[PDB]
Order: structure tokens, then C-alpha cells, then sequence
């Protein structure tokens, strides 16, 4: 009312290494749009990856004027890892073009898809499989079973697999 508060909204989380940083926040609410653009943008301005059901795509982006990727889960939601490859390119371009910028992501405090996306984005900084698994491990991420570890494993190159011997034989 005057000086009393209620409800407990998920707390934000910022993941940063070296120079760049990341922001983990909850999707826009219907009671305070402006307050969100200010805080979300307050930390900084860069691409944003929110993987949740779309309710207000224009309100938050148009108010903060920030670039964001809309990843929804419906009857026609692309399940293949290729989707990740899509957000990877988006962040990859925004990462190389904007060194040490400010990114915003969905609240990983629960279970979702944003957490994997974030790690994969920071992967561009070198320690791809190492940073993603290490930085994502520290922070609470969705249910990582097969795709995350298998996908990232393939996401990182290995000379051990590209070991070809000069003298060899072929038949089948």
C-alpha cells in the first residue's frame, strides 16, 4: 500500500567473465513494463535471449529498444539443435561486433531453455565447452540430459577425432 510489499519474484543473475557480462532476468510482467525496461536496460544494452511463451514481444523490445531473440514452445516448436544454432549466430554476430557488451536472458532460476542458450553464446569467447559447462553449471540451468552435453561436445572441436594416419588401407 504505502510502504508494504508482497509476493516474491525471481531474483536476477549476472554471469560475467573477463570483460563481457550476462543478465538473467524474468520475462516481462503485465503490471510493470516500464520498470523492467529501465532495470533490464539499466545493466546494459546488447542482444537478449528469452525462451518462453510469447505474450508481449513488442512492449518490452519497443520500450527498451534492445535486440532480442524470441524462442517459443508451441505445437510447432522446432525441437532440433539447429534452433540453438540460430540464436548462436544472432549472439555470435552481436558478440564479435560488440566486445564486452551487456546481454539479457530469461530467468534460469527455474527450468527452461534460456540457460543453455546463454552458455552457448559465451562459448564464442574461446572456452566453448569449458565455459558453457562451467559457467552454466555454477548457475541454475534447466533440465540438462542428452542434448546439452552431446550438443556442446560436438560444439567443441577435437584433434583426437581428426587424427588421420598417412599410410593406411581402405576396402569397405
Amino acid at each position: 500500500g504505502s510502504h508494504m510489499a508482497r509476493m516474491n519474484r525471481p531474483a536476477p543473475v549476472e554471469v560475467s567473465y573477463k570483460h563481457m557480462r550476462f543478465l538473467i532476468t524474468h520475462n516481462p510482467t503485465n503490471a510493470t513494463l516500464s520498470t523492467f525496461i529501465e532495470d533490464l536496460k539499466k545493466y546494459g544494452a546488447t542482444t537478449v535471449v528469452r525462451v518462453c511463451e510469447v505474450t508481449y514481444d513488442k512492449t518490452p523490445l519497443e520500450k527498451d529498444g534492445i535486440t532480442v531473440v524470441d524462442w517459443p514452445f508451441d505445437d510447432g516448436a522446432p525441437p532440433p539443435g539447429k534452433v540453438v544454432e540460430d540464436w548462436l549466430s544472432l549472439v555470435k554476430a552481436k558478440f564479435c561486433e560488440a566486445p564486452g557488451s551487456c546481454v539479457a536472458v530469461h530467468c534460469v532460476a527455474g527450468l527452461g531453455r534460456a540457460p543453455v542458450l546463454v552458455a552457448l553464446a559465451l562459448i564464442e569467447s574461446g572456452m566453448k565447452y569449458e565455459d558453457a559447462i562451467q559457467f552454466i553449471r555454477q548457475k541454475r540451468r534447466g533440465a540438462i540430459n542428452s542434448k546439452q552435453l552431446t550438443y556442446l561436445e560436438k560444439y567443441r572441436p577435437k584433434q583426437r577425432l581428426r587424427f588421420k594416419d598417412p599410410h593406411t588401407h581402405k576396402t569397405r
